[PDB]
């Protein structure tokens, strides 16, 4: 049992007491909260060749606060903001293990107890953390998150749930020892970038105490780790091998600024089929899987080679360079907002709905005390569909990475909402075509989307990726040298370092998203990352000002009306009907709903004046 | 882009703006509803030995205008108009394959927009062509698609949805080059044979313009086919060495007109097993699929030389001869309605349930899920359990087969079903034994079941599937000959060339699905299937007349009851309870609805009068 | 074709009308009730290297047939309660297959009509038999089944719906021939032992009769069975050589009593490896499942020679003794209750949560009656993490078992739980590590958190799992002579020949479910398993008493409160906002509910009395 105190908070961590089959377990308490995590791993290695690493965080303790009925029903209890925390700690834990560890690996968080005081999201990160150190999984070293807020001017470490509706900034760090940056989620309500960048460094302090805690609770207990049979990763003197054999080739390629994504990928390709071929017969002992990923090791190291040496991308751009970004805005008469935004071979349309402030709400599965009430009756619906890759895939629910990207637009976008808006605001996201950053798109594209559809925006919101290639010691591990990429390509986020997705208006940051696949980076290649990316947040706000600079003077002439009817108390049964009963057909059969404000008026909201006129009728006959 | 003049109609054809990485895309708009369909297929053969090809058509609720409505905001799951729309779009583009495709490909239709004017089902279906015929997938000749409704005694292409209300035909055509039928899909108010078959011509000659258009579009945009790598048929000298050792053997199974489906298949699998093992030892180095597929093209050969040269089939019956026709009524005594029909060796259950009318708008948002609304409160549920064939399977979710099977014999029936009836009809159809086509038998049985329980309809109705076996020119293409069969079993659909099912009262047709697998069929062999299923569908009717001929006077005994029972004012409060407490728990311990009429008085329904006794029990000592 | 007489009731058996595809199809009628149950059986052998056997109950309505749903399963799926039947059915026909009949089988029930007042599934557990008994899956003698309810005294068979309303006693037993017993599956209102053991010995009276209707429903019809391509059990001769080279090896692992489940596990598996290779060798054509199976069959024949031989389990201790036994209340201060029930190395957590009786029902008409209303407001929920045995598994979602194993534990505390409590009570039951019976620590646990909880339970209950190791001849089947083991481990439970969990107070059965694996025990076994197990039951109840021995005075100064507020008609149109927009703001802040009583009155339900302070802050905003 170690205390880590951070500033007024206090962090307890424990373990030896629960679940004492697991190969590794702990429990962190704040206050009157306490998260339970345990983490297996299997001793046997995975037919697949990669790291199966689930992460679930759950709130089972209150049986999802009620009782689904079905099983199939069961796989969508789980709330949205719960697989939003399981990415998090995936993000948090993921870069530290060991290349080549491919073993089903699972990560389970189990909320003991909540207070509504204090938030169990960043004590299930460090449990991720505790359980790791404490088992027998290999797992380099250990984690500190902490979440940072500004309220009215001060820098508050774990703000509570209070302080939480009156800051300013919530970001969320995750530090490694000697002050890495493992993991960064923010959400500001537009604030400076150095008041931001000051955040940071607040919370990487905090997270080097908890560190230091665990180090002392793991020297306490013993922890021994396993000897996996075998870490899978080639052996240097196949790498170098193919390093022979497709070292010009792939520079060839790689320097070639006519190839578009398909293009180079099928070259690239065309050059591993080759190499592979002549792989087997030079090394007919070697796994089949060791081939591929050998390829895959010289491949990358060439790809990073070239912007290393020559500052230059395998597009022909330098490194600030943007790609080309088009937008346009109405395309399609019906839609209340539309916008098509396309950077580079990224693609997305984007699409403004309108509803009653009413509407929804009335679901009986609320499971927890959740509804469709949003916070400013705004929300984004992100979708990523599989022709966006030339890929088949079932369109059956959304999986995790949709949810999470369409939260980050959500983020990106929510502080230029206003409030007061007499409807609910849903902004619908389709990745068309994908080759880049679609997230921080859908951002840019609802900005447009928004202003077309003529909801009032205090500002447009453009995203972009930041990218990053270092070159590190095999000696030491640190940072020799490095590159910060602008508006990265999906091939350079594949064979890069981060994806430091960043948006917000021309004057301030409203998201952040930082997923580092390496085991840390220093805070000043964060600090420069954000001063890049504001540079070409200008310029891509520059080209959508051309397109539309501000929200129309009105909505379009088509999109939904609202008002009242009244019918006396004489005449409201027969209106209402047996049980809600004529109400009920009305919004069946189109999709006017009515609602009682008085009692006797009713306020009726028509999707379309099309359907207005239509039930209007409707209403005439019942009122004969 | 290109302009199709379907008669006072306008179709625009576009490409190369949206999604440009799927293999095929196009965007189909008239009016100002837009579709946007893609095709995606693999270059790597599929595991699998035969095409696996996947339609899905997505409702998006932005394009209509209007946000889902549960606590989640998003829609969830697939509703069954989207279903039957990825039924039709697939039977519209799967002939036209080349044989041997085994490919994963993938269909994928996303709404645009829609103005609530123009169907965007119909849109689909050409969009889905147009993608095929621009994309390097190998296809056949482009599609055409049109929607038949005859308003006020004119034909109408592509109705509105105004006009669409008031149609007595709902017919889709899908057509090939050369005024070919690939595609049928009708629901009529009980029409005469004429005037359905005067639609089809129109709809056929409406829908070679389309190809003509799309046909425009490929010449002006450069279409490459690929070259699959290879295509999965059997070599023709493997085929004609199992000719020369299992013909003998299959004709003589064939022409033992003492077998019934399942000694018929044993016998058939007999001679499998001989003749596979001998052709492995002739071809050593032969595909193992390559052995399975020449078999089956050889008994395939041999059934349908059978037909084409004697006019006699596997079961001794001529072109024209239905099988074997059984009816009962009133098979169990609780039951409202109840019917089993008998039909060869296919046996249908059919049960008739009267609910509440409240229960037939499932529409309201309470559900996470989709649910919607029926035009009459009619509603017909086909279950195709797994040991109907003997076999083990899934039975919980997700059958599209069922779904569609369920809806064709729905608007079978529908045009009988009276308006105005106080109840919501529900009925289930089960296939008990499946040797045929179970879905008209659910059609038969489920008029036997309603006239059984008491509903009023207007007339009996009656199913038949008529199948189709050609002798087609191997080089030219064309039909030289061709037999139609009347009540095919499920050995002749499946080594036949369609399954025509269709349904009507003695007076006209109500429901048409034509199952075409060749890649078209001529006008002249679909009027000859019309009119050869109108001889046998009378034949159908006289004998199900014999057992019930007339709707029963009333509904039994035991069917549900409505009245209306009286609370006070001072008893409201302690009767309905906190929030409607009361109420609720009273309608789940006994299966009655309450619903309130009045400030005074509820209306009560009672499946079953001991259960409205039970209701009665609880509102005199609750009002007490 | 054939009618069987149950004292007042009758049951009406009949095949060869419906479903005639089918391997085996059944028609049963009691009443106007009908079910119609379908076996299918797969005549090539699975690769699944087990028995792959699946029973599938679907009923079309819900509130005994008052209620549509079927047409509502490719979107919503299976009830519970569909489940529950489906594995008593299972638990029924699965002891009667051969060994070694690697076939995929399937069972269906289909509900032709049921008239609200028989109960279908009873019926299912009998068609389930006439079925397989006609059909030609090689399936061993007739089971029947009744239940037994005890209505003002009497004892009463196959009892209405209206008598199981007023019944004291709800059980389910199904017999084999000879008397044996196959399935037992009860819960009873803390009924005496001896009126418990009574109604077990009439319903086995009455299986007897059905057993001899269904006997001659198949000697008319004629059933010839088929025969099983291949029968997967291990050579005599590769059985004989692995218990050569494993017999010694085995036996000390087996009686080294400082072992626990996961070195225990470790050292047979070390011997398991090093058998293979020997056994490989020996056997080249041996097939690689025999090779596997044989060790199993080695190993489990070592494991019960000693608990026959020596009266001593493989962890030390007698027959008779329980495992450690720890419990903990009161362990984190913002639950409502909490318990920690160790027992063994078994773990189990368990949190009571009170909430409004409004969220009982879920307010849409179809879906509320298919999971019906809990009756005393009570539910237990049962989670058994993947971590609980160091593995990995999917975490969304209830397989089979955890649904059964939480309405058994639900069966347990129901008669103690008090009535017209102001509040409805979840029960949370999370096995943080498994090594027995952690359904029935759930039982133990629960009864702890509910007295912590402040809940006036009538007494404590607790549970136990009693094993059975038997010797019988391959010759005849009967039991020479057996051992009754009390609070089993995993192993014991593994290698045993039933899992027969019981729960209860100090003075009655609550509930049990029997899981018995042979084909058939005597009577005599299971009573003697009743007492033995009320014995142990005895000595878990004063561990626990010790911990606490009575609910506490009152509930949690931080748990829910209700009260109601007055809004005037005035203001009542702004306070719930057009549509209820307000209502629902408010819920989705503070988490309260909102529920309008009268005309000027509204209820107002709060998890804490802080949220509703948040809530009181709104009401006088608005006014």
């Amino acid at each position: 049992a170690v205390a880590v105190d951070l500033g007024n908070r206090k962090l307890e961590i424990s373990s030896g007491k629960l679940a004492r089959f697991a190969d590794g377990s702990a429990v962190v308490q704040s206050g009157d909260t306490a998260v339970m995590v345990t983490a297996v791993s299997k001793t046997k290695p995975s037919p697949s060749q990669f790291m199966p690493l689930v992460v679930d965080y759950r709130q089972k303790a209150a049986a999802a606060g009620r009782i689904p009925t079905n099983y199939l029903r069961r796989e969508i209890g789980t709330s949205d903001k719960e697989i939003l925390t399981s990415r998090i700690i995936d993000r948090s834990i993921r870069p530290l293990f060991p290349a080549g560890y491919f073993y089903d690996t699972q990560v389970l968080c189990n909320l003991l107890a909540v207070d509504g005081v204090n938030e169990p999201d960043v004590l299930a990160i460090n449990g991720a953390s505790v359980a790791l150190s404490l088992s027998d999984i290999p797992w380099n070293g250990p984690v500190g998150a902490v979440r940072i807020g500004i309220i009215d001017g001060e820098y508050v470490v774990n703000p509570t749930r209070k302080e939480m509706s009156s800051s300013t900034l919530n970001l969320v760090v995750a530090g490694a020892p000697k002050s890495q940056i493992v993991m960064l989620e923010a959400s500001a309500e537009n604030i400076l970038q150095q008041d931001f960048c000051h955040a940071i460094k607040v919370g990487v302090k905090y997270t080097q105490q908890i560190i230091q805690g665990i180090q002392q609770l793991v020297k306490e207990t013993g922890v021994t780790k396993r000897t996996p049979q075998k870490l899978f990763t080639p052996s240097p003197e196949i790498v170098k091998y193919t390093h022979k054999l497709a070292m010009e080739r792939l520079y060839a390629v790689f320097t070639d600024y006519e190839h578009d994504k398909v293009s180079r990928d099928e070259a690239v390709n065309k050059i591993r089929l080759d190499t592979e071929e002549q792989l087997k017969e030079k090394f007919p002992e070697a796994d089949p899987y060791e081939i591929i990923e050998s390829f895959n090791v010289v491949a990358k190291e060439v790809f990073r080679s070239i912007v290393l040496n020559e500052y230059k991308r395998c597009d022909g751009r330098d490194l600030t360079s943007l790609r080309n970004v088009s937008c346009e805005v109405d395309m399609f008469k019906t839609l209340h907002g539309s916008a098509l935004f396309q950077r580079g071979q990224t693609q997305v349309l984007c699409t403004v709905t309108f509803d009653s402030l009413e509407s929804g709400i009335k679901s009986d599965q609320v499971i927890t005390a959740i509804n469709g009430i949003k916070d400013k009756n705004f929300m984004l619906h992100y979708e990523f569909p599989p022709y966006a890759t030339n890929e088949i895939g079932k369109v059956t629910g959304l999986n995790r990475r949709e949810l999470g990207h369409g939260a980050l637009a959500e983020k990106a976008l929510y502080p230029v909402i206003p409030r007061d808006f007499p409807f609910t605001i849903r902004v619908t996201s389709e990745v068309l075509e994908s080759n880049g950053s679609s997230s921080m798109a859908s951002a840019c594209g609802g900005s447009l989307a928004l202003m077309d559809s003529g909801v009032p925006i205090s500002s447009a919101v453009a995203g972009v990726a930041i990218g990053l290639v270092t070159k590190t010691d095999p000696e030491k591990g640190e940072i020799e040298d490095y590159r910060l990429l602008t508006d990265i390509l999906g091939i350079e986020d594949y064979n890069g370092d981060m994806d430091f997705k960043i948006a917000g208006t021309n004057k301030g940051i409203t998201a952040l998203q930082a997923d580092i696949k390496l085991p840390g980076i220093p805070i000043k290649i964060v600090m420069e990352a954000i001063q890049q990316a504001s540079v070409a947040k200008k310029e891509i706000l520059q080209i959508m000002n051309k397109t539309i600079s501000k929200p129309r003077a009105s909505r379009k002439e088509n999109g939904p009306v609202v008002e009242t009817v009244q019918v006396p108390l004489s005449k409201r049964a027969k209106f209402v009907g047996p049980g809600g009963y004529n109400l009920k057909k009305l919004q069946a059969e189109t999709g006017v709903t009515i609602s009682q404000v008085d009692e006797e008026t009713f306020s009726v909201f028509a999707p379309t004046p099309s359907a207005m006129h239509e039930a209007r009728d409707f209403i005439t006959e019942i009122c004969k």
